[PDB]
């Protein structure tokens, strides 16, 4: 139907915006601490601690499959990256501190993304 196509165009548009958001968020992780899934070889007990692992590579895969239906879903995954890290790692670690900085710097980007999605009406 034309309606299905129209909705698919909207999703494709949302995906374009979220790709820009994702790039901006990942730029705030220049150490690439969150670039890839935590290695279960390097950290064999990780899944005993963290029940829903997340990372930028995994988000990017879901994104390119047009797997985010709205900004909320995307934000959920971003928050998993930060929240998982701040639980597994102690306060005095480079990992925890990187998560705090990513959360803080990233709030700015996500604040504008919310306004843009609403105004352009992408969801
Ligand atoms: O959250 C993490 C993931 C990781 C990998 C590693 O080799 C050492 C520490 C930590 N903390």
């Amino acid at each position: 139907s034309m309606e299905q196509v129209a909705m698919e165009l909207r999703l494709t548009e949302l995906t374009r915006l979220l790709r820009s958001v994702l790039d901006q968020l990942q730029d705030k992780d220049p150490a690439r601490i969150f670039a890839q899934p935590v290695s279960l070889k390097e950290v064999p007990d990780y899944l005993d601690h963290i029940k829903h692992p997340m990372d930028f590579a995994t988000m990017r895969k879901r994104l390119e499959a047009q797997g985010y239906k709205n900004l909320h879903e995307f934000e959920e995954d971003f928050d998993l990256i930060i929240d998982n890290c701040m639980k597994y790692n102690a306060r005095d670690t480079v990992f925890y501190r990187a998560a705090v900085r990513l959360r803080d710097q990233g709030g700015v980007v996500l604040r504008q993304a919310r306004r843009e999605v609403d105004s352009i009406g992408l969801e």
